[PDB]
């Protein structure tokens, strides 16, 4: 049987933009997406450390190096600029592969600077 | 391993009807379903740009050309006539196919007129 | 790629019992489970037509013929005796099978009497 | 077609720690994880019997024998020390295997002592 496992997450990144109109999804610096192994158009869950809200949407790429985290469309009701959020994707696999599965985790410092190790 | 990807969405369509009783689900003009690639009886997520609510239900077909978006049953607690919503379906596939996956997106103008390109 | 489709639902059944302690899940007359094609220990979504709440739990069997719908454990915070709810399960399959997929739907009358056709 | 089934649960365990900062997820005594068959980095749903909240996160191991249930990061908004929660994982399998599927259930007494049978 098949497990759902954490694929990767952006841990405690800060929302940089929030615009109800127009567009939607959560636009994320492509460098951040690569670090966490998250793909453009992949389903993502967003857990807001600042306000406690939890919601699910999908990832789109923002410009590499922009350090952008933009919550757009209806999702803009769920976060504000400055909020600290955790952004996660999940994947499925057989139990055997799940047992030794390792998520990609990206950590942050300062103004959404990616932290090493 | 297997990714969950955005299959397609109706972007910023307007709710035309909301009836708590009876029936359920979200009835959507079949032309809209075809445009976004969404199937009758497929699980859909609905993100309400107007009121911020997010909920999951399933799609049923409304008459082709009716331009109808009817939120029925318990879902009628989550949207009102006139609300702007995003309606999405998600599918799973191997990582390799996910990397070059392209969602179907349908956009709207005026009174739920589908916008081209 | 793989679609998530409505497998079956109990449409507008009434909650008969709600006990926060102890046990959990939603216990459902086995005849109702068979009618909707829902299995013991299968994940189910519950949409409360009366109070608007939406939550996910799993199905357990109640005695055949009891006409019971018991919301237990934490789920008892989400429904009250007398509430009208829709109980659904979802399954996955290839797109080809999804295109002609037919959900099992069970309808109700009076005191959770299953309605024919 | 493929069913989503309850894999296992921790039934009515008590939250021992809740820290918004830092880390995230829900750290759970590894002995408890083994008992319910839940894996490190597996998606889990948490249903709070005390306050009614329901949320989804992922499991991480706490020290074997610590009897720890720590809700961390954004999840700390959803439970408090002392809350009674049910922690569940779900897996997918073909309908045939689902029909005779048996979830692992772990029960608790006193100060998160695992109860036998």
């Amino acid at each position: 049987m098949i497990r759902t496992m954490l694929q990767g997450k952006l841990h405690r990144v800060k929302v940089t933009h929030a615009d109800l109109h127009y567009e939607g999804a959560c636009a994320i610096d492509q460098d951040f997406l690569d670090a966490a192994g998250i793909l453009e158009n992949e389903a993502i869950d967003i857990w807001n450390v600042t306000n406690g809200k939890r919601f699910s949407t999908y990832a789109i790429a923002a410009e590499r190096g922009s350090r952008i985290i933009s919550v757009n469309g209806a999702a803009a009701h769920c976060a504000s600029v400055g909020d600290i959020v955790i952004i996660a994707s999940f994947v499925t696999m057989p139990d055997e592969e799940a047992r030794t599965w390792r998520p990609n985790v990206a950590y942050f410092e300062g103004d959404n600077e990616m932290k090493r190790t």
